[PDB]
C-alpha cells in the first residue's frame, strides 16, 4: 500500500467487506460459488457506490440551500472512461478497497479491469469535458454535466488485416451501477410542426413530441465530500396496424441511439440535428424549471451560467429566446439581454470542414420556429454592423448568421458570438488566431467578448489513478498538497540535481514500461524491448496530426539500418495508435500503412529489437491510461496552426515523457513553462505556413532535393511494403504529391534532425530524466483545476472553494 | 596584486630597481631628468632580459651535454607580439617588476604599452607558430624555431574614409632588445647558376651568393627554466660605378625585407620564392652543422626533426637530397630514407587557391639543380604508384608532382606527402576532408602517413597574461597547476551552480568591458554602451570567413528595429575587425561596407544605445588580447569545410565568451567538448554544402523567398548606406546573387534565428554566465600544450618533460 491511496482503517476495511458480500448476496443474487469476476466486480461497485449516496444527496440538498449561481456546461460528448478507481481516489477508500478485497481473496486490479469504459465522446473534446466536471466538483462549484446517454458510445475499433473494423459499443450490457434513472424528471421536446401568429404572439403548433428521460451519475470532488452531477438525458416515445406503430416507437428513440464517431469534422446529417436540439430542450426547460424554484428574468443572468461546449449545443440561444419570448412572453430586447448575459461558448477549432453550417431546408422543416428566430438575430445584429461600419458591404456578407449560395446554411459559429457575452480559445496561440483570421471582424466589432482558457487535464485521472509510482515518489518530497494544486510541482525542481530522486523517477518510468510490455503479450499477444525507447504517439487518425510524418521517420530509421546494418542506434519501439472515423478514407489508410511498414520491419532479421513498429488497438481512456504512464516519447506533430490545444500532450508531460513536437497548440505554452531546452522543437511555426501559402507548396521540390525522401516514396509506389497489392497506397502517395493541405514533407528533415537529438539524449540515462523532471515540475499549468478556476472567475463570474463539505 | 602574478620579494624588488637605474643610466644614457617613457619601457625591457640570460646559456649549455633529439620548427611566420608581458610571466616576474616599478614612481602597464608588436605573420599560421614555440619550451622540448628576420612585418592599417590604408610596420625602428645578433654564424646562400655534371657527381656553379645573419630570439617556457631559441635570418650582400655597385647591395638585401601580406592566398612572385629558399637553405646548414658537432647519416633521423609549417619550406625536402647526395655523397636512396624520416608535413587549409604551385620556368632559372632533383622525386614516387595501381593512368596524372597545362608549375603539397613521413591536418574534420578529397590518391597509397594534430593556443599568453582576473578567480578554486596543465579547468564543473563563482566570473567579464569600452574612447575617439553584448568577429577579411553574412544580421537587427522602434531589444555592440590583403578587392570592399553601415547605424537617433557597429582599426596580436576578454559572442560563421581550423575560437571560449558558429574546422571538437546545447551551432554542415553544389547553388532563391533578405539587397543597390555613390556597393551585390563561392545566402535564415536564441540567453544574466562557465571548464583540450605533446610523441619520437632545469 502506497501514502496517496489513503488509510486501511480497520473499521472500514471489516465494513467495506460485508457491505460487499451483502451485495453479491441480496444485489447480484449469487453466491460464491458461482461468482465470476464480473459478479465481484459488480459487487466492489455497489459497494463503492455507496459511499457516494450520502455526499451526493447533501451536496444538493446544500445548493438548494445557500442559493449559489449554477453552471451549466452543455455538451454532445463526455469521454468518462472507467468510474470504479476514479471514485476510490476521489473517495481516499483505494488502499481500504484494495485491502478488503485482498482479505475476501480477489485482486481488485483484475476486477477494474472489467468495468467497461464509458465511451461517450470521440476524443479530445469530450475528454475535456470529463476532466471539467472532476475539477469543477473539486472547486466546490454548483455545477451540472449535460448531455445525451447514448446506447452506444464511440465505435470498438478490431484490426483485421491490417485494416480498421467497427463495432457497436454496446458498453450498456451489463448495467451500469454508476448511473440512477429518474423517469419521474421526464420532459417532453418538440420537433417539426408549424408556426402560427397569432394576435397575442407567435406559437409553434402541430409539433412531434419525442419525450426526454434523465439518468443521473454522481462526480465526486477530490476528497472534499462534494458531489456534483451529469444528467444524460434518453430519448423516450409517448405511450400514445397495432404492431407497427408499437415498433415504429423505435424511430423516436433512436435519437440517443449513437454517437456520432467524427471527431474535428462536420456531417450535417439530420439524425445529428435532432440528438442537438434535443439535448439543449431537455436542459433548457431543466434548467429553468430549478430556477423558478429558487418571476423577473433580470436575475436569470445572475443565477445561470450556459456554457456551450463548441457549436453542438448552439441551438440553446434561439431556443432561450423562444422560451423567454413565446412561452414567458418577455419583449425581445429584454430576452435577448437575459440570453446573451447568459451563455458564452468555447471555440475548440479553425479547421473549415469542421464548423457547423446547417442547411436552412433542414432547420425550416424539423425547428421553423427557431429558424424565424435565428433570422430575427440575424436582422438585428448586422443593423448593430451597419452602424458600426457604415458602408461596409462586404463585412455585412461575411459576418451574417446565414451563408448566401447553393444552399442557403446557417453558421452556427457565427450564431454562439452574436449571443454570448464571452467566446475563447482553448490556447493562447489558437485563441490569437481566431482574433487575427476566422473571428476578426466579430473581434472589431465587440474586442471585450474574445478570451483565452487553456485548456487542463485532471491530475488525478492522470497522475495519481493512472501513475501511484510517480505520485508516490513525489509526494515522499513535496507532500500531497499538489494533487488538487499543481502548482506545487514546482518544488520539485529542487530536486533536479538529486541523486536519490533521480534514480527513483527513472525507475518508475522502467517500471510502468515492464508492466506495460507485459500487458502487451498479455491481452494481444505482441513482445517488444522494454529497455528500447517507447515513442508513442496516440490520438484520433486525421491528416492534421501528421501521423504519416511520423512514418516517413520510421521508415527512414529502418532504411538507415539496412543500409549499416552493424551501426549502432538506439533502439525503439514505436507505437500508434487510435480511430479513424468510418467514413474518413484516408484515415483508414494511413492504419493500413502503419500496420503495413509493421509487417516489414517487425520481421527483418537484420533490424532484429532495434526497431519495433505497433500499432495499438481500439485506443481509448482506459488504454490511454496505460500507455501514457510507460511513454519516453510524446509525439505532438500537428502541422502549426491546426491542432487548437491538444490534450494528450499534457498527459504525457506530467507523466515523464519527453516532447518532440511543433510549436502548435499547447505545446508552446509547454515548451514556454518548462524552457525550449528541455523540449524537442522542431518544424515551421504559423508564420512560416502561411509563407509556404503565400508561395505555393510544391512537395516535389522537397522530393527533388531529399534523397532519402525520394527513397521513401518510390517504397511506397513500387509496393515495397504491399507486395500482393503494388499500388495499395497510390492514394496516399497522390496525396503526399499533389494535394497535401498539411505540408507533411515540409516539416520532414527538420523533423529527422530533431529525432537524432531525441536518440542521443536518450543514450545520456542520467540526463535524459534529468530533463524528465523540468517537464514534470513545470506542468502544473496545465491543470484543469486552473483552467476551471479561470472560466469561474472571468467567464462565470463565480468563485471556486476549496472547502470540505461535512461528511 | 594578485597571486598568480608571484611573489614580490624585497630582495628582488630591490634588485629590480637597481638593474633599472643601471640600464637607464649606462644603456640608455639618460637621467630621469630627460628620460620618456619610450626610455622607461626599454630600461625595464633590459631588466628582463637580464632574467633570460643565464637560463638562456644554461639550457643551450644543457642540450649539448645530454644531447637529445632536436626539433626544427620551420615557418615564414612567427606572429609573436609584444615579448615584455610574456616573459615576465614565465619568469614569474610580473608582481615583482610590478611593485619595483611602482616604488620608482611608474606605472608599468604604461610602459608595456609602448612596445611594438613583433608582426611577423598574417594570421592563424603565424600565430600558430607563435604558440608552438611557447608551448615547445613548456614541454621541455630541444626546440628551435627558424624563420625570416623582416625588416617589415605585417602593414600596420589605417582606416581613411572608410577605407583601409597600409602603412610600413617598421618595428625595428627604436630598436629590439629581445633579439641578439650572432653575425659570426653568418652562411651563404646560392641562387641562380647552373648545373655542371662531372664524372663523380653533379655541381651547381655560377652561383650568386647572399649571406644569410641570424639574429637570435630567447623563448622562455613556463616557469621551468627552459629557455629555447628562435633563430631568425636576415639577407646580407657579400662584400664583394663604384658607387651603384654599392647601392644595388640592397638588390640582395631585399630577400628579408618584407613579409608578404597575404593569408590563405598563393602570390607565384620570384621575391616570395627566393624567401623561401632562402630560410630553408640557411636553416638546413646549420641543422647539419649542430648535428656533425653532436659521419654517417643514418643516425640523422635520430638526432633531427624537421616539421614543415604548411608547404612555404617544402624546398626543404630537395634542399636536403642536395646536400646528402651532391655534398656528403650519399646514394640516392639511402639520402630519401633520412630525408623523409627527418621530414614531417602539416597542412592548413584547402582552398585551391592557397595551394603553393610554382612555375617550372621560375624554379629553372632560380634553383636549376632542385628542379632536377624534383623530377627525379617525381620519377621514383609515380613508378611506386604506377606498381601499386597498375593501368590507372589517371591516378599518375593526379598524383604527378609536376603539373602539366598552359604553364608547368611544380605542386608544392605534393612534393611534401612524398618526401614526409607524416602529415597532419589541424583539426579533425579537416584531417579527415584531407583523406576524403585534397589528398585521397595519397592516403589509398600511403594511409600511414596521414595524421590529425588538432590546432591549439597557449593558456600563458590568452588567459594569464591577456585576462588576470578571470585566472585569478579560477586559481582561489582550483590553484595554478591548471596553467600548464589546462585539462584541470574541468575542475570548475563543480562550480557551476557556485552563486559566488557565477558572480565573480560575470564580474570580471563586466571589468574587461569597462576597461575596454574605456580603451576605445582613450586611443580612438570612439563611446560605447558597456552594458550591450559585445558581439566580436575578429580575424582576416576573406570572402570565406563571411564577414559579410555577420553584416547581413546587423542591418537585419537595424531593420527590425525601425520597423518597430519602440519595440525592446537586447542593446548590442557589434565589433568586427581585420586586416584584408592589400590586393584582394573584394575584401577591402566588405571593410568599406561595415564601416558605411556604421555611419548609418550609429547617427540613427531612433536606434540610440540599441545598436553599434565598430570597425576595430589594426586588429592584431596586442589588440587581440584587449578585445576578447572583453567579449560576450564569438562569431565563427566560417562556410563549412573552409576553415581548417581556427584559433580565435578557442582564445574566445577560454576567456568567458559564448560561441555562434558552424560546424567548421575546431568548432565542431570546441562544441562536442562543452556539448552543443552549450553551443550556438547553426548553418549547413560540410554534407549539405556538398548537396547544394550537386544541385547547383543559386541565390536567386533566397532572395524570391526570404523578404528581409530581399529588403537589405534592395538598400544596398540603391546606395542607402553609400548616398554620395549609389552604386558603391554594386561589385558585392552582384557577387552575391551571382558568384557567391562561401554560399552567404544559404545559411542567412538559421543565423539569424540562432542570434535571436543568443539574445535570448543574454536576457538572463545568470543562465548566460552558468553556460559560460560549461565552455570555459571545458576548454582544456585547446591547449596548445596537448597539441605539442600529440606531435612529440606521435610524429618527432620524443617525450616532453615538465621538469625544471636548475635556477
Ligand atoms: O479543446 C479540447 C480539444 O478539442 C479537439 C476537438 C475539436 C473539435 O472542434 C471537435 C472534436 C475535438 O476532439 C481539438 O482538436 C483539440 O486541439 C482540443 O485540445
Ligand atoms: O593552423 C593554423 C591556422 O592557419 C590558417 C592559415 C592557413 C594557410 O594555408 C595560410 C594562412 C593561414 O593563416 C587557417 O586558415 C586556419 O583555419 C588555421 O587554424
Ligand atoms: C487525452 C485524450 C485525447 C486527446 O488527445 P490529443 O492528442 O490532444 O488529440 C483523445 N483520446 C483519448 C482517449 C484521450 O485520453
Ligand atoms: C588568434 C589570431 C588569429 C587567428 O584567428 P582565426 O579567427 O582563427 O582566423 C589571427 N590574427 C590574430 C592577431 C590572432 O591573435
Amino acid at each position: 500500500q502506497i501514502s496517496v491511496r489513503g488509510l486501511a482503517g480497520v473499521e472500514n476495511v471489516t465494513e467495506l467487506k460485508k457491505n460487499f458480500n451483502r451485495h453479491l448476496h441480496f444485489t447480484l443474487v449469487k453466491d460464491r460459488n458461482v461468482a465470476t469476476p464480473r459478479d465481484y466486480y459488480f459487487a466492489l461497485a455497489h459497494t463503492v457506490r455507496d459511499h457516494l449516496v450520502g455526499r451526493w444527496i447533501r451536496t444538493q440538498q446544500h445548493y438548494y440551500e445557500k442559493d449559489p449561481k449554477r453552471i451549466y456546461y452543455l455538451s454532445l460528448e463526455f469521454y468518462m472512461g472507467r468510474t470504479l478507481q476514479n471514485t476510490m481516489v476521489n473517495l481516499a477508500l483505494e488502499n481500504a478497497c484494495d485491502e478488503a478485497t485482498y482479505q475476501l481473496g480477489l485482486d481488485m486490479e483484475e476486477l477494474e479491469e472489467i468495468e467497461e469504459d464509458a465511451g461517450l465522446g470521440n476524443g479530445g473534446l469530450g475528454r475535456l469535458a470529463a476532466c471539467f466536471l472532476d475539477s469543477m466538483a473539486t472547486l466546490g462549484l454548483a455545477a451540472y454535466g449535460y448531455g445525451i446517454r447514448y446506447e452506444f458510445g464511440i465505435f470498438n475499433q478490431k484490426i483485421c488485416g491490417g485494416w480498421q473494423m467497427e463495432e457497436a459499443d454496446d458498453w450498456l450490457r451489463y448495467g451500469n451501477p454508476w448511473e440512477k434513472a429518474r423517469p419521474e424528471f421526464t420532459l417532453p421536446v418538440h420537433f417539426y410542426g408549424r408556426v402560427e401568429h397569432t394576435s397575442q404572439g407567435a406559437k409553434w403548433v402541430d409539433t412531434q413530441v419525442v419525450l426526454a428521460m434523465p439518468y443521473d451519475t454522481p462526480v465526486p470532488g477530490y476528497r472534499n465530500n462534494v458531489v456534483n452531477t451529469m444528467r444524460l438525458w434518453s430519448a423516450k416515445a409517448p405511450n400514445d396496424g397495432y404492431i407497427q406503430a408499437v415498433l415504429d416507437r423505435n424511430l423516436a428513440e433512436n435519437i440517443s441511439r449513437v454517437l456520432y464517431p467524427n471527431d474535428n469534422f462536420f456531417e450535417g446529417k439530420e439524425l445529428r440535428l435532432k440528438q442537438e436540439y434535443f439535448v439543449v430542450a431537455a436542459t433548457l426547460q431543466d434548467i429553468i424549471r430549478r430556477f423558478k424554484s429558487s418571476t423577473n428574468f433580470d436575475a436569470f443572468p445572475d443565477k445561470v451560467a450556459i456554457q456551450l461546449n463548441d457549436t453542438h449545443p448552439s441551438l440553446a440561444i434561439p431556443e432561450l429566446m423562444r422560451v423567454l419570448v413565446d412561452l414567458e412572453r418577455l419583449d425581445w430586447d429584454k430576452a435577448w439581454e437575459v440570453t446573451v448575459k447568459t451563455c458564452a461558448y468555447t471555440n475548440h477549432t479553425v479547421l473549415p470542414e469542421a464548423l457547423e453550417r446547417w442547411p436552412v431546408h433542414l432547420l425550416e422543416t424539423l425547428l421553423p420556429r427557431h429558424l424565424q428566430i435565428i433570422y430575427e438575430i440575424n436582422q438585428r445584429f448586422l443593423n448593430r454592423v451597419a452602424a458600426a461600419f457604415p458602408g461596409d458591404v462586404d463585412r455585412l456578407r461575411r459576418m451574417s448568421l446565414v451563408e448566401e449560395g447553393a444552399v442557403k446554411r446557417i453558421n452556427m459559429a457565427h450564431l454562439c458570438i452574436a449571443g454570448s457575452h464571452a467566446v475563447n480559445g482553448v490556447a493562447r496561440i489558437h485563441s490569437e488566431i481566431l482574433k487575427k483570421t476566422i473571428f476578426k471582424d466579430f473581434y472589431e466589432l465587440e474586442p471585450h467578448k474574445f478570451q483565452n482558457k487553456t485548456n487542463g487535464i485532471t491530475p488525478r485521472r492522470w497522475l495519481v489513478l493512472c501513475n501511484p509510482g510517480l505520485a508516490e515518489i513525489i509526494a515522499e518530497r513535496i507532500g500531497e498538497e499538489y494533487i488538487s494544486d499543481l502548482d506545487q510541482l514546482r518544488k520539485l525542481l529542487s530536486y533536479v540535481d538529486d541523486e536519490a530522486f533521480i534514480r527513483d523517477v527513472a525507475k518508475v518510468k522502467q517500471e510502468n514500461k515492464l508492466k506495460f510490455a507485459a500487458y502487451l503479450e498479455r491481452e494481444y499477444k505482441v513482445h517488444i524491448n522494454p529497455n528500447s525507447l517507447f515513442d508513442v504517439q496516440v490520438k484520433r487518425i486525421h491528416e492534421y496530426k501528421r501521423q504519416l510524418l511520423n512514418c516517413l521517420h520510421v521508415i527512414t530509421l529502418y532504411n538507415r539500418i539496412k543500409k549499416e546494418p552493424n551501426k549502432f542506434v538506439v533502439p525503439r519501439t514505436v507505437m500508434i495508435g487510435g480511430k479513424a472515423a468510418p467514413g474518413y478514407h484516408m484515415a483508414k489508410m494511413i492504419i493500413k500503412l502503419i500496420t503495413a511498414i509493421g509487417d516489414v520491419v517487425n520481421h527483418d532479421p537484420v533490424v532484429g529489437d532495434r526497431l519495433r513498429v505497433i500499432f495499438l488497438e481500439n485506443y481509448r481512456v482506459s488504454l490511454a491510461e496505460k500507455v501514457i504512464p510507460a511513454a519516453d516519447l510524446s509525439e505532438q506533430i500537428s502541422t502549426a496552426g491546426t491542432e487548437a490545444s491538444g490534450t494528450g500532450n499534457m498527459k504525457f508531460m506530467l507523466n515523464g515523457a519527453l516532447t518532440i513536437g511543433t510549436m502548435d497548440g499547447a505545446n508552446v505554452e509547454m515548451a514556454e513553462e518548462a524552457g525550449e531546452e528541455n523540449f524537442f522543437i522542431f518544424g515551421m511555426r504559423v508564420e512560416d505556413v502561411d509563407r509556404l501559402d503565400q508561395r505555393g507548396y510544391n512537395a516535389q521540390e522537397y522530393y527533388d532535393r531529399i534523397p532519402e525522401l525520394r527513397q521513401i516514396i518510390e517504397q511506397l509506389s513500387s509496393g515495397f511494403f504491399s507486395p500482393k497489392q503494388p499500388d495499395l497506397f497510390k492514394d496516399i502517395v497522390n496525396m503526399l504529391m499533389h494535394h497535401d493541405r498539411f505540408k507533411v514533407f515540409a516539416d520532414y528533415e527538420e523533423y529527422v534532425k530533431c529525432q537524432e537529438r531525441v536518440s542521443a539524449l536518450y543514450k545520456n540515462p542520467r540526463e535524459w530524466t534529468r530533463m524528465v523532471i523540468r517537464n514534470i515540475a513545470t506542468s502544473g499549468k496545465f491543470s484543469s483545476d486552473r483552467t476551471i478556476a479561470q472560466y469561474a472567475r472571468e467567464i462565470w463570474g463565480v468563485e471556486p472553494s476549496r472547502q470540505r463539505l461535512p461528511a
